[PDB]
């Protein structure tokens, strides 16, 4: 037979009732501005084909991020900004503001609102129990949103996530891996970063959903709560499914791909072994105890399931007792 078809719970005709305009990102018309009103200040980081730098607008004094693509594949840069522009004022989605162009090196760049983020690796060891439950509720808000846009973003992990602590700001960024869901259609399991890839990425489960997302946001969540980043730490795609099963045990893995009738490649074989599914509160320390609660372990082990149709959207999780304090 092959694979069992799946298709998402929740907004599964999103994009079925709505015309080709929305969709149809091959299609869709591009203007360029002109680059001259932004002035480059300095490197913000550097992604696969993406540079990004601080910059000013010019015309009004405002600062800008300036995202400089390496026009590696045209059709993909139209998704991102077919994307971005259909998200364009959702609650934590970072703002396109304009679509411009080098004049000579013909280049394309994406401009964007502001946000001043506070460090990663300095924004630790000071966040509260509350804060954790604070921006969680903030990125659930961007992915209620999105997934209800018939987006799924697909690279939900930290650096993705922009923080300005000082004015509690949160913005969801770097749509280049986002896709339009449509119900039966089978995606590319190359996306998202490595730990915080879903496990139907790992077995090759091509008819996935906006559900892919709700792991990746488990697995922020748990190295979060338990202060252990990354939480599931593979050294490679095979490796990263190993890591998931030595907690969430064997067991389950196999009802997940008899369910759907994967055919688990041959190279897990002789890494897979056997494990127990691990209790949630095994990964409580010391280090950590003052962020860990009944409630945030309820929470935690209904989004990091085996099975990507058990998981909760993000609606169910925002109304989940986690957040009875937001
Ligand atoms: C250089 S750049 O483009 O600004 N990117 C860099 C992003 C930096 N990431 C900051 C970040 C993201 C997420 C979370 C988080 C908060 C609550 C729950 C789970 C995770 C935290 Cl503490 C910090």
């Amino acid at each position: 037979s092959g694979p069992v078809p799946s298709r998402a719970r929740v907004y599964t005709d999103v994009n079925t009732h709505r015309p080709s305009e929305y969709w149809d990102y091959e299609s869709h018309v591009v203007e360029w501005g002109n680059q001259d009103d932004y002035q480059l200040v300095r490197k913000l980081g550097r992604g696969k084909y993406s540079e990004v730098f601080e910059a000013i607008n010019i015309t009004n004094n405002e600062k800008v991020v300036v995202k400089i693509l390496k026009p590696v594949k045209k059709k993909k840069i139209k998704r991102e900004i077919k994307i971005l522009e259909n998200l364009r004022g959702g609650p934590n989605i970072i703002t396109l503001a304009d679509i411009v162009k080098d004049p000579v090196s013909r280049t394309p760049a994406l401009v964007f609102e502001h946000v001043n983020n506070t460090d990663f690796k300095q924004l630790y060891q000071t966040l509260t129990d509350y804060d954790i439950r604070f921006y969680m509720y903030e990125i659930l808000k961007a992915l209620d949103y999105c997934h209800s846009m018939g987006i799924m973003h697909r690279d939900v992990k930290p650096h993705n996530v922009m923080i300005d602590h000082e004015h509690r700001k949160l913005r969801l960024i770097d749509w280049g891996l986002a896709e339009f869901y449509h119900p039966g259609q089978e995606y590319n399991v190359r996306v998202a970063s490595r730990y915080f890839k879903g496990p139907e990425l790992l077995v090759d489960y091509q008819m996935y959903d906006y559900s892919l997302d709700m792991w990746s946001l488990g697995c922020m969540l748990a190295s979060m709560i338990f202060r252990k980043e990354p939480f599931f730490h593979g050294h490679d795609n095979y490796d990263q499914l190993v890591r998931i099963a030595k907690v969430l045990g064997t067991e389950d893995l196999y009802d997940y791909i008899d369910k759907y009738n994967i055919e688990l490649d041959p190279r897990f074989n002789d890494i897979l072994g056997r494990h127990s599914r691990k209790r949630w509160e095994r990964f409580v320390h010391s280090e950590n105890q003052h962020l860990v609660s009944p409630e945030a372990l309820d929470f935690l082990d209904k989004l990091l399931r085996y099975d990507h149709q058990s998981r909760l959207t993000a609606r169910e999780a925002m109304e989940h007792p986690y957040f009875y304090t937001v």
